[PDB]
């Protein structure tokens, strides 16, 4: 419809407003201390939460010039979030102080290209010195200290984090679920992970967990595109009679055949969940029929001749749980059997041997370590059902925390690596006197988290940022305590892993804001 | 939709005027002498109520902020008043104190989180130091005695609560009903009580009492979630045809389940409430066993192999009567065979025999208790039907503040505990001068509910709380005679219980309220 | 009455905003294609002038803070004029351009007085920078040829202002005149000249030239200070007897006695003007017994015994004519006699030989200097009555620039001048980032008269800069034929003087405001 358009450092204080608007109320929450953020509900009591993420989901501004700033933000942030696990209050914070500092530079009469250039190259120099300043967590020892650091100090979650770990290897995949019992459980069953994310969000049986999980659910193999829903009407009805959910992975699932399925997931009746096939090709449809071997099931392609009008009970798979993460899909113990996905893998180990091409080479070596490891399963113990949702809560994001750990390394949190690398970068220098401004906007920016935090304790600021600069290793400032000393010693630490992606996804879109003037948006009505 | 996002301190002093609106509404009915305070009815004459409860259920404000205010001291108080029974008024109240002294303070530039450190502290040490104050009420004539007092002064019922109490022994059951004759009755009859709520609010067939009470309903036992209506519809046609009531235990409840059921109890052609599975896993399983002895039921479960579907009416349990409370369930002379519901007794005896876990033998033990001390009843008696509300209503209230006494214990009532509590901590003192400050906060807002009252008695509240506070042991102020005395020689008395829930809740309120920055709220439309 | 205070980034734009209508109207007359610009006039036409000066005096703002601003760069700019004689329309662009970048530098949260310093270090290096860039004027040609250029290429004025100038030494004093015949004349007769300005600015009685201008006055001599008017009466009456004007050289005038002469002087009795004293104690009393010697006046003072009431018009000295400028003073043709003057100048002489300080050696000389040195007069000639004012105006400015030229040197004018000191200055750095953004600033704002005379005419700006930096030594642009070479060839010049004033105060103004924060005002009435 009609659009009304406003460009030039008008757009660019609209844009900055929102912006600030969305990193006041996430900044808030930042730190040990920090402090607590109420949230509207539609209905009932107001929540009440220092959980950043959720804040961050809830802001939407009235006037759209400052919506899409934080949005757009906001996007980048949960895309942060996506990539490591934490780090949105961080990301958000750093964007905020960058594109202050950069579109008052702007404003100052600035090139907006040589600043992003300088950005740039102030924050991959940043992230090579983190990546120098990291301390590997490859031993067991520390992956329990900081699986016992994410779940609030917690030593027995850090110890069965470190036992599954062990169990499935460096790259294995852990799973955790509600165990009866009052004793925590760890098991090892043939399972699956691959890379693919939900067709739509409203699968997500599970909102809060942003998941689909389900119980004994019969999956269909398909080669081909969903066209018709009529190809799906048989499966629908005998599933149906079954009375259990279902899994559905496919070449490609179209439109209509999307609303179809979400009004079938209104109503109900079937419970059906649709996911990307995985893989490429060739490939796909190599570790489709290794999922068919996993599960029991028959792959149903064009090309082969079946349709899947021809598809019975039997024909599919089953497992017995599934869940399907937001960019992710795990299979547990698949119905298949053992002795069916042993000769698969030696097959896929022959096609190792008699592989030349290096990229198709590892394509089978992952292949057949994702098939043959499986999926550890982790059951929470205690008492009471509260207990149980809180436990699995921190055990789901202490998991996090220590495959990102495990994945890069470990630096010394509280924000205090970055003030680190900036103390460490204080004399990068760029093309020409306007990246060194960039170049200065990032290092000066870099030392907004940690001024947020101590803001937040009631303390200055800017003398602790100061004193922790004068430092050197990973000496910074203990939040909680108000006691300086060595991160690593006293336990606050972050990956390696959140901190970079945080920072470079903050780096990326700051500068992809200062460097805007028109803006088109929707009459205000 | 659009967001109005505002932080700072005009988010705290909205907030504080919705608590204020809240507060005085509440307070103003505090006391003996509380004054009445009327409220809307769509239709006919307004009601009038000196109750605090339904007239904070009936308080919300129209711009948001306030509203918010007033909704989350509303929630915590009405929290407050289901763990306990009562104290609703008095925790409105002191939250009111708390956050009018806290958000003073914390205008002058004090730190909230010391703040709320100083005021956790101090409620702390008061909790143990009511502890220290309560009277132990064990012995039957205190039973009676407290059972007398909060019904009105009537030695009658609280005879009957004591009988009941003797029947059932210390940690029984209690229910009350309605008697033919003038005369009480009281019985024994086996039954049932754990701790579940009603999956719906819509479920109250009586919404001033908040419970579900059905006659001769045919309970489902069933281990699996309802996730499709075609498993209860054959069940759901044999209950209509019966043209009885029914109960629905189950693992879960899928939200399309709760909708039709929701209409089909708007329906009403089957009177049907639903009710989450107590226990967890094996233990889960063994109560619903134990559920199903007692009822003559079946479990229905997938693993065992049978469905829901195949379900008749001598598949299902039933009993005389249920109470379906709004965090509790109970059931009322269940038809199985005594002599079943006693092999059943001895099985889960020998369990405890062979027991190791302490855990486990304790969970075992209670269930042996709960499974035979069975269910007290008590039939209220009198003529007039409006002398069997009122009289079933302080039975009510009086078995609760009752039981509330026997588990904790009896402290001298009309706001005097607090008031001593807070003479004895006068010299708390925190880590620093801040937490000292939140510290003499809570120390002066504790004195709220009794200057409350005398405030409502029309005398100077100062005077009498200073008299108080001179005063040492349980000496007050009896505000009904407006004599000074020992609170118990005259019987104002209130549980420990109640009065230590709503000051844990009004301090947890608050210290939430005061480190409380970024309000987002919809948009004033 | 009340005073409105406004402090901060808004008194800065208020006063950016008054700077900017002051500067781009006087910078429209700017260069030799300057466009007029129209005044005002509370009668008849307005007038049309392409005189910076005029147009400058005349402006002011409505609002009183942007009025604040540009009545403190019309200040400065005015001093820089009666320092040099031109250069008013090259401070204002040069303040302005410095103003905008320096004020848009500290709205980018930037050092003010890093901003002060940094341009204080550039000015200093680019004036000793055009100090060497300047070409010695010592010659009799080179004054010849800076005089025809002054004076709109007119030989006549310049050889004229060459034979005075030797005439009367390198330092000598030159005084226009009308004269009756064609034929220009010239003279040379005994006079002073004194560096004293006018009491008041209302003894002016042509105020298009800015002196007093008078015909055979009398001169009242004295040592004192004119604390009343008493005795002033009888000399008052005694002048205005004679119908002749009156000159007043005292110590001092009070301030009642200037409202008192104020009065007479608009009476028309009496055409009286007064003066300070130049000098200092003994060298005061002294210069003034040689006035008295040249005049054939006496002087009065308290300390001899004479008072000002017994003086007679004998006791007056005399002159055939006076002009007291802004801040000079001009005595011709003494009527004492010569051999008195010769003998003052023997005895200072003699003075000088027994001299031993240096400081009073160098007065003495100075003081024999202008004693023997007289005074020329250029006596204009021509046919009509116009040609006399339009000539004499051209000689007047003519010999402004030619004494400025003698005084310190000549450079290449036209702007190009500063060009080639920012392209000889462009690597200069500061202490640190802050003071080399000044820097960049100041050597970037001297590039604003060029292309301000080059977008007056109508070609390219930016495009005739970049050609001019790519040369060395004086190569520029000419603004009149649009054609490229050294300006001296050409003969568009401009003293060294006036542009190292100009820049010199645009600097000092640029440093005072960019380090404004407050402004106090009267309320808007």
């Amino acid at each position: 419809a009609a659009k009304d358009v406003k460009f030039g450092n008008d757009a660019r204080v609209k844009m900055l407003r929102g912006v600030n608007v969305l990193a006041d109320a996430v900044k808030v929450t930042l730190g040990p201390k920090g402090r607590n953020v109420v949230l509207d509900k539609s209905f009932g009591a107001p929540t009440i939460t220092k959980d950043g993420v959720s804040v961050a989901r809830e802001i939407e501004l009235e006037d759209k010039f400052e919506n899409m700033g934080a949005q757009m933000v906001k996007e980048v942030a949960s895309k942060a979030n996506d990539a490591a696990g934490d780090g949105t209050t961080t990301a958000t914070v750093l964007a905020q102080a960058i594109i202050t500092e950069g579109l008052k530079a702007v404003a100052a009469g600035m090139n907006p290209m040589d600043l992003k250039r300088g950005i740039d190259k102030a924050v991959t120099a940043a992230v090579e010195e983190l990546k120098a300043l990291s301390v590997p967590c490859s031993d067991s020892k520390a992956i329990a200290q900081v699986g016992t650091i994410s779940a609030n100090s917690d030593e027995t979650v850090g110890k069965l984090i470190a036992e599954a770990m062990d169990k499935v290897g460096k790259e294995g995949v852990i799973t955790v679920e509600d165990g009866t019992g009052l004793q925590d459980e760890l098991d090892v069953v043939e399972g699956m992970q691959f890379d693919r994310g939900y067709l739509s969000p409203y699968f997500i049986n599970k909102p809060e967990t942003g998941a689909v999980e389900l119980e004994s659910p019969f999956i269909l193999l398909a080669d081909k595109k969903i066209s018709n829903i009529r190809e799906m009407l048989p499966v629908l009805e005998a599933v149906a009679k079954a009375g259990k959910p279902l899994l559905i992975i496919a070449e490609d699932v179209e439109g209509e055949a999307l609303a179809t399925l979400v009004v079938n997931t209104m109503r109900g009746i079937v419970k059906v969940a649709a996911v990307k096939a995985p893989g490429f090709g060739d490939r796909r449809k190599a570790m489709l029929q290794d999922i068919a071997t996993l599960t029991g099931g028959t792959v149903i392609s064009e090309e082969i001749g079946m349709e899947l009008e021809k598809a019975t009970l039997e024909d599919l798979g089953q497992a017995k749980r599934v869940v399907i993460n937001k960019d992710t899909t795990t299979i547990i113990d698949g119905v298949g059997e053992e002795a069916a996905i042993q000769g698969r893998v030696a097959q896929i180990r022959q096609q190792i041997e008699e592989a030349t091409s290096d990229y198709d080479r590892e394509k089978l070596q992952e292949r057949v370590a994702k098939l043959a490891g499986g999926v550890a399963v982790i059951k929470v113990g205690a008492a009471t059902e509260v207990e149980m949702k809180e436990k699995k809560a921190r055990v789901e994001d202490a998991l996090h925390a220590t495959r990102a750990a495990v994945e890069e390394g470990v630096v010394a949190g509280g924000g205090v690596a970055l003030i680190r690398v900036a103390s460490k970068l204080a004399d990068l220098r760029g093309q020409n006197e306007d990246q060194n401004v960039g170049i200065k906007v990032a290092l000066r920016a870099m030392e907004a988290p940690l001024r947020q935090i101590v803001l937040n304790c009631g303390e200055e600021p800017s003398v602790v940022a100061n004193t922790v600069k004068g430092g050197d290793g990973n000496y910074g400032y203990n939040a909680a305590t108000e006691e300086y000393g060595n991160m690593i010693d006293m336990g606050i630490l972050d990956p390696t892993k959140v901190t970079r992606s945080a920072l470079q996804y903050a780096a990326s879109v700051a500068g992809l804001m200062i460097t805007t003037e028109c803006m088109v948006t929707d009459l205000p009505k």
